């Protein structure tokens, strides 16, 4: 019902915190107070006055298809137009074919904002922002030059078309096919399901990436290649030529996001362009993963956020049980918002400043963003919802809302149980476990270096218990990794949780210490940073005592069998 | 899309758990294996094959409103004459107005089968038990010879008339007023919510009870008084005549239990009658309250076991974390099931035996049962949705609704932090904590006898640590709760769900013990204990340690 952007919050985030301003990262030197101050604020008018008010429009009315056609909500394509009219949907991506190359630590800011005010409206330029960058990582110059321009401003959109109805989790069985042409192209066939924006009227191209198999190349996933499929042939001066051998055949009805068509994707024949190198089409999306999940943690935060508002409306309208409440809700998502933008940040110094151990560690990390963001954000949602009592059962409430949207990003790019068995049985074990390693040092050394406060200590010591755990639960892995790895894997949920209320307990420690600095120098307002540190003694005395129950779950070893 | 009645299941809990052959209430005696096992079969039937497979239809359909007249799902009407005529719906009611005067156990243990395979069809007759308890307990004779009859068997439906647009939380704030009439009636007038089955044609009548201000009395809730309200008069021949003036005026757009009609009522200068006492409505409905959040923790339970059966189809379609998910769906559900039913049972004891330490404990437990069992069973339905992965957020999946239905649970009839805060604020005060220290002599003394050297010892020693936990609880509220009252209170929600484990724990100490001295004694199917067993193992090491988590949350007191 209302949206508000937090702003103030996400201000103090990246100059108090992340200190933007003086990061040595490429372009990080633009980010001034009053530049990302007037760059939030008007993403923030957006949001609140434009996207907001057609989320429960969205829900309402769905997408309809007819013909081949689909219609998405009334009001939807205008406010597409005016979100692309102002640059909004290449504000991180490179100049050279119209982007902003603002860090895309500051994309993911505003995309939380954009998220929270209507989730299934900004998954049509989240998509494409996917989809164009996998073109810029593996597009040849020809291939970027085609279709980047178009993808970065929405004319054009996009997105990722992977698995079949026979497939399931194993994308090795899909039977999806392209042929060589004489003409470099290839002929694709096969169905699709689950496309999101597979197909609407908002853009007059559409350019798919799909996965299929060039007949002759090694079984199952290692041979599937990936491909530029458009719906419309571009031509030599790039206006649109013919309709390409692509459809939505069905529009699925869902859970939620009804705003966003959701579609089988019938390729007949369509013409479509190798992208990357052929039979290595996994590979493609491996090097996709990181952001892919750091934007679907965005979108579990971001319903959060907005339920929490609205909850917090409702109450306004202090009870002890709806305060603790409450708390538990303001306490997660501030933690969280500072644990995604600082996954973000890491993601810029990885990619920006080819630094391999921010590499390293950020993909160690985003499954952790993915799965505990989208997990706890969920059940926020669900709390917040509880605060409106019988009211919230109603659908003109709007809460019902936030938890069916927020309810998908537990369960696509990668269902929250497979990032945790990726977590365990793949990122505990790169390189020597040198950047699980590199994570504790950077817990220890906050810790050492913040407790030469003694004010600190309130918050170093909840932080030093709860790395404990970690630190007996990455063993325990080690151990049964090999000896019983059924026993490893069974506890793979809960360490991926384990390692986010340390995740968000660090994070709680550093606003910790920046609200401390702020009071100590009279910077900020002075209730904003009192609220930050009582705020931060919350979760670490209420939320992060959860690591022991994750501990407990993880030492008991395989479950029985029966 | 499919439901499988766990007769088995409750089969060995009635027998082998809750020992109902050494029961002495008035009753039990008569609860043999054969009388229970044919009546759970023939429930079961009714459950899966009738029930269910109306249960996507409610979904999908819903109800429509026109000018005051509401039509239910296709095919509900037809279900609801069948399970009348079984003489279902006063199973457990007095045969002087036509029940068969069954346990509650037994009545329970058939509502969580009807309630699992089709909740919103349910509410029909649950909310007409209810209504019908209501006028049993507190009505005139006249007033029992009258609706009683009909109510029982269903062909009149009832349902609650409480909380109005401004009120809920606040019920005292309550405009909904009673004009005494001079021919010994009131009229009411007002408008009310959230009324579920308000309006609909399965039944020739429809009872509304209403909460209303005498004008001259009370101020507050002091003034609410609880009314009969008739959809249609009942002239003295006992048929229907003119229409009262109550009527459905919108039908609510809601997040599930779509097959459930859920209105708002606009009372018109409505004909009722006084039910009890002037201006102790509200007083009339405690009773009723021990019963209700049964009934609708039962609700949470059944809508854990539909998913969890689906889910478990699904995955049989190894997996280490779908294997732990299944494990934490199917540990909840029976302990939470045994947790039930000996709830019932103590209803039974108190309310047939006139136990005063069975009315005690249950008394006790009852908001646990309520908000606990609603708490984890939504989120089981969560987990057994996100076993379907992608095809879960499909709605023709069938997974989505068993979340959607199961959310009501925990808010209505007393949101779940109501629950909560009447555990800890008048609940734990009860006789001086008597109850409490009964609750705590029983884990004590469940833990002795079964002894901590056999082969009960990895049952017993997490139940000892667990149990240790609630003490420390109860310890910070007995010590703290009117020093600093909105510390204790932040806590209320933790203590309920550490209590709500411990339950769960003892219910899966004497189900560990049972099954041992089951397959020690050559009885019933060896691989059901056995895998009881492990279920027990289970729940004792990955869900009964969050006993730790709720005390951590407990002892830091008040929130800023």
């Amino acid at each position: 019902t209302r949206y508000t952007a937090p702003t103030q919050d996400i201000q103090y985030l990246l100059h108090d915190v992340l200190d933007v301003a003086n990061d040595p990262t490429p372009g990080y030197a633009e980010l001034e107070p009053d530049f990302t101050s007037a760059v939030l604020e008007e993403a923030g008018k957006i949001a609140g006055e434009v996207l907001h008010p057609l989320n429960a429009v969205g829900d309402q009315e769905g997408c309809v298809l007819e013909n081949g056609v689909v219609r998405p909500p009334k009001g939807f394509k205008e406010a597409f137009d005016q979100v692309r009219e102002g640059g909004w949907t290449a504000l991180d991506l490179p100049e050279q074919y119209g982007g902003q190359n603002m860090p895309y630590l500051l994309g993911t800011a505003v995309g939380e904002m954009f998220s929270g005010a209507n989730q299934a409206f900004t998954m049509y330029q989240g998509l494409t922002h996917g989809a164009a960058s996998a073109i810029l990582v593996h597009g040849t110059d020809q291939q970027k030059d085609t279709y980047l321009p178009k993808m970065f401003s929405c004319d054009w959109t996009g997105t990722m078309n992977l698995t079949e109805p026979h497939c399931g989790t194993d994308l090795g069985l899909m039977r999806s096919k392209a042929v060589p042409q004489d003409d470099g192209s290839y002929a694709i066939s096969g169905q699709k399901i689950f496309i999101s924006a597979g197909e609407h009227d908002m853009a007059e191209n559409i350019i798919h990436l799909v996965l299929a198999k060039i007949p002759g190349g090694p079984e199952g996933i290692k041979g599937v290649s990936l491909f530029i499929v458009p719906k419309f042939l571009v031509k030599e001066d790039g206006s649109l030529g013919e309709r390409n051998g692509v459809k939505c055949s069905k529009i699925e009805e869902k859970m939620g996001i009804h705003g966003n068509s959701t579609c089988v994707m019938d390729y007949d024949g369509a013409k479509g362009w190798l992208l990357g190198e052929e039979h290595k089409g996994m590979r493609a999306m491996f090097t996709m993963m990181n952001e892919a999940r750091i934007g679907v943690g965005m979108q579990g935060l971001a319903q959060a956020e907005v339920a929490y508002q609205n909850a917090l409306d409702y109450a306004r309208d202090v009870h002890p049980d709806i305060r603790r409440n409450l708390l538990d809700q303001k306490s997660f998502i501030e933690g969280a918002r500072a644990f995604l933008l600082w996954g973000a940040q890491m993601i810029d110094r990885a990619e920006r400043g080819k630094d391999e151990a921010a590499h390293g560690m950020v993909s160690l990390l985003t499954p952790v963003i993915k799965g505990f963001l989208t997990d706890e954000g969920y059940d926020m949602t669900v709390q917040a919802q509880q605060v409106y009592g019988g009211h919230g059962y109603i659908e003109e409430t709007g809460m019902s809302q936030f938890t069916r949207d927020a309810r998908i990003a537990m369960i696509y790019e990668g269902a929250n149980g497979v990032q945790a068995l990726d977590l365990v049985g793949r990122k505990l074990a790169q390189d020597g476990g040198k950047h699980v390693m590199a994570f504790f040092d950077l817990v220890k050394g906050f810790i050492k270096e913040a407790g030469t406060d003694g004010a600190m200590a309130e918050f170093t010591e909840p932080l030093k218990s709860a790395s404990k755990d970690l630190q007996s639960a990455g063993m325990f892995f080690m151990q049964n990794g090999m000896k019983n790895p059924n026993a490893a894997l069974a506890g793979s949920y809960d360490f991926m949780h384990l390692f986010g209320h340390v995740c968000l307990g660090l994070m709680w420690g550093r606003m910790a210490e920046a609200s401390l600095k702020a009071l100590a120098e009279g910077r900020g307002d002075a209730n904003f940073h009192e609220t930050k540190l009582a705020t931060a003694r919350f979760y670490m005395t209420r939320r992060l005592p959860a690591t022991k129950l994750h501990l407990a779950r993880i030492e008991s070893g395989a479950d029985p069998v029966m």
